[PDB]
């Protein structure tokens, strides 16, 4: 074989009923043909698996345990299942289409057990031993979790962002992975990648999923670029933990994730030049000694949800949280724009001054030239007693920077 | 069928004479085979249409009225038709190539009627009713308008930037569209997309077209990233109207569009980190209550046209226009570099001080740490009487910031 | 033919033994079939050459002398050959894979002569005469130089970063070229492009090569975006000379190149919003009248090498060099973050204060709002006597900005 596979032209199995069995069957063939690891300076180059545009049901989890496997399609096929499930059911046979399309993988797996959301993943990338599994590519296909289900919260089942399904789950240490041009829709978790080195997530459309991008465990020298991201109110849009040298740029993050970016103990990383829009506070969270990070030239918009099916759904956080919350040392917050739109009548807790940037802990945080435009009075910067020895420049007037001048360097934005 | 089409292997029609008829014939086949919208949790996944590298004439407009249609090629095939048409005609048979290449669609349509430039579009994406037409992809092919024609302006016909031809025209509301890796050349309009939600224009080469990117009507949460853009002096390089949450980054915009970026009533968007180069003033225009936008870390160069066929062609605007013109409220202009190269002898109007940043209207505009390097004296910032209550920091000395100190906060850049 | 070629389905030659002969044979066929340059408004559209995933040996240099040639694969196949060659040899038969994969081109060429590293290039793009060779595309395949060899330096042969092999070498003036989604590994030079106009290097993985990206001779309006880059200590990560309008963004440059970015006489370009990490000083060098450049919102980390096989390897430069060295006029250094981790016991020369930003020559350089976090005392900015008339704002306290106040405008970062 020439290492080129098409799921519609594989003899064993049929991809309409179960594309999981088909791809696993292909992976078996690749391992059979690529047994030896050092023959003429080569051995296991891997292979490419092609999904033509189509509606493929996946009933078996795809296990990927080989390096250099590309899975490509010919279309991300996103349509807004959220909108359609909220359209009256009578009007459905008049709609031009109902379901997502492209090269579509329908995740027909049940929810996973105790700490086993991995068991409900369409694609599981896992391997033990050395070296790190490397250069697996997912390109330009659709992954659909189809329906959200009742969570006992009382809301309409299709608006819970709950089904125990994952698009792609990478369990093992990985080097040089790529997720590009994908479409993820209607999954509790779109993309969960543990232990990622030199990972690239470029130019995906990841929307109407509970959580979109979670980089878990740890990682190094990775980048999340040029994505369109929208999550649900109990989940993360972009999340990373214990990462170093992460680059988060050029993303357009829209609602309705709890956060837009959420870092737990992330260091020496850069969250710069993204468009961020949420309907709740707590848009960007640097937590648990997230230190020496650059947060720069981003555009923040926080406003009220206008779409009436989610009117009065929130993420549990009040306006004193801040749009940018920082618990950690020596970060750099430079050149950001913040737009705060809130109605004075509905500011929680009653009658507080909403806060934009908040330093809850740590020291040496540099905050310079940030511009806040708000329809109400705001605390541009709020430095808790738990944080000290911070420099805060041109980010508000003396009224707008609430902080103890004894232990912090402040310059007020000139006025009048 | 497996929803995979190749224009060179379609029985009905021949793509050398008319690829328009061929693709429309394919679209008819897709609609025939994908009638039902809800069969086994699916129905109309769409399809992919492949253009091998070749010279294809298009004589019929391609109408796209289905979601999830990908049209892909294998090469953007840009060569500079402008350069070649200005090379002496005697030398033409010595040139290695003459025409553009790649997967080439030659637009052989006549110009459109009154308000109907849409009729001269090679690709028309239009549909009525719900939902929004979604996830149409144009990838890695060439669209050539072949020749520019006489406009009665007296200039050489091939330098008018005038033929009534459009590359791609999207008329209807659309969600999750993509234009990637394309080559557009020698069209009056390269890419015109009305009413665009979550649109992505990543990594295209869009040059020697009258106007390149126009986002018209309205739109939300879209992004124009990583493009190489060059327009003509009566047209737009990047234009958007009535957009929210637009992200314009990582573009290299070269001459010779009138503007590099032009916003009409665009809000809460970000034009950051682009390289911008024009031969005229008015490089970036925020007009008609373009408000709460971030303009950051861009590199502006304005200089004289050196290429002698366009020597003394301009866009009608004088040096008092400004490089960055702002008419709107609460924008953020941070960290930009401006290089102004003009000859003192040819500054229009005679003997004026050229202006870099200009605030013609609105209030609350924040302008901090911008650096201007000019071979002459310049008005780094000019605040008209019509604009007030702006903050202007470290963007010039007191001489260089022309503004009424009573109603604006100014800090001069320290000196000497 | 339809201009579509597959290296595994070409009759003349076999790509396992010599893919160079196969591709050159294909190029001969394309020139044979595309003789005429103006037939029905077309002539030489070019072609696409496909490499399925596989282990292909290249023994003949591929000469590309036609416009619009795409060479595509289906996988970048990077694995870390550096790690594996430093793993004990006994453990090798237990490793899951050894070699890189994807669509793999193994460079089996010997080293080149005097000033002829071009002779050891797998892919040579060269043409004389007009117009500029245009829109050649390299996409999503692997280029492997296989082994590094003894350089007489005493270090292990596989750690010398020395074999005289180049991945892709472009010798001639070129317009609208693309290198996207590639994997380069174990080459002395990954990508060397002379005389490049409107070049795009988007989304490549270029690691464990002596030098990765060199833009040589001259060039205009090009961009290096969204790459993962790692070089060797005698070479360049990103290098450009005599370029204008270069855009370097969204890159994650990791060790162990001498520099992360190195400019020789580069003007009116932008190095903004990259993550930069080196184990040595001299991370970003603007040299030989590199002027009017924007260096903005980047994240710099300099620390000690932790990997014991390269412990005590360096690039020859001392801590007085600076992380950002500037020799040229009117540059803009805005919004950068710098993390300096050094052990006081090993600061060369003995007991000096390490410098972060250094201005060795030129005038009018604007340096505003830069934040330095260091485990030791540092010279945040050092202005040599050879540089004067610079503005330096909020980039350190008066102690931390070493400069002559008579001929430079300084504002200290407020304190305490
Ligand atoms: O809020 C975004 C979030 O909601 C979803 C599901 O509805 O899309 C909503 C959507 O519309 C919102 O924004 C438009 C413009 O502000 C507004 O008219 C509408 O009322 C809002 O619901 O948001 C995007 C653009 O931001 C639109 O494409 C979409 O219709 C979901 O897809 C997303 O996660
Ligand atoms: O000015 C760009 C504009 O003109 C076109 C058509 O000529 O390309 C011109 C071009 O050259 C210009 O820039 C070079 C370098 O400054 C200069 O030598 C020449 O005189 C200029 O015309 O511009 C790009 C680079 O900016 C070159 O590739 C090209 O030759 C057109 O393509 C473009 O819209
Ligand atoms: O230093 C990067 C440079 O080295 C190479 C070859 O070893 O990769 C090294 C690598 O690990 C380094 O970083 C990790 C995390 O800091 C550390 O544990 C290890 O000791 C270091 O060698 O660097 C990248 C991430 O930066 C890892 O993927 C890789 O293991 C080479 O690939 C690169 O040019």
């Amino acid at each position: 074989s020439n290492n080129r596979y098409d799921v519609t032209e594989w003899p064993a199995g049929n991809p309409a009923k179960d594309i999981g069995e088909v791809i696993n069957s292909i992976i078996a063939d690749i391992k059979a043909r690529q047994g030896a690891a050092d023959v003429d300076d080569g051995g296991k180059p891997g292979a490419v698996i092609y999904l033509p545009p189509g509606d493929y049901h996946l009933r078996t989890q795809v296990l990927i345990d080989i390096s250099f496997l590309r899975i490509e399609g010919s279309g991300h096929g996103f349509t807004s299942s959220s909108i359609r499930f909220n359209v009256p059911e009578e009007e459905w046979p008049d709609l031009h289409e109902l379901w997502p399309g492209g090269s579509r993988v329908i995740v027909d797996l049940p929810a996973g057990g105790a700490g086993d959301s991995a068991a409900g993943a369409a694609f599981l990338v896992a391997r033990e031993g050395s070296p790190r599994i490397s250069s697996v590519e997912f390109s330009n296909f659709c992954i659909d979790g189809l329906h959200f289900t009742a969570d006992g919260s009382g809301r309409h089942p299709e608006n819970t962002y709950a089904n125990g399904k994952t698009g792609i789950h990478v369990a093992s240490a990985n080097d040089s992975f790529r997720v590009t041009d994908m479409g993820f829709v209607y999954l509790e978790n779109a993309l969960t990648i543990h232990k990622a080195d030199a990972l690239s997530i470029h130019h995906n459309f990841i929307a109407e999923c509970g959580s979109c991008i979670e980089l878990r465990g740890w990682g190094q020298a990775s980048k999340i670029t040029d994505n369109l991201v929208g999550a649900g109110p109990r989940g993360h849009s972009i999340y990373a933990e214990n990462h170093g040298g992460l680059l988060v740029t050029a993303n357009n993050v829209f609602p309705r994730g709890a956060s837009s970016v959420h870092f737990k103990g992330v260091t020496r990383s850069s969250v710069t030049n993204n468009r961020l829009h949420a309907f709740y506070p707590g848009m960007v969270r640097l937590e648990e000694n997230s230190s020496e990070n650059l947060v720069a030239t981003n555009h923040f918009l926080r406003d009220h949800e206008p779409w009436t099916p989610f009117f009065g759904v929130d993420n549990g956080l009040d306006d004193l949280t801040g749009l940018l919350s920082i618990s950690g040392n020596n970060n750099s917050v430079i050149g950001n724009h913040f737009s705060e739109v809130v109605d004075a009548n509905e500011i929680r807790p009653e009658g507080a001054t909403p806060v934009i940037i908040r330093l809850t802990a740590g020291t040496g945080n540099f905050v310079s030239t940030n511009h806040v435009v708000s329809n109400v009075d705001t605390q541009h910067v709020l430095v808790d007693p738990g944080s000290a020895r911070n420099t805060i420049l041109d980010s508000g007037s003396d009224t707008q920077v609430v902080a103890d001048r004894a232990v912090n360097a402040i310059r007020a934005t000139p006025t009048v």
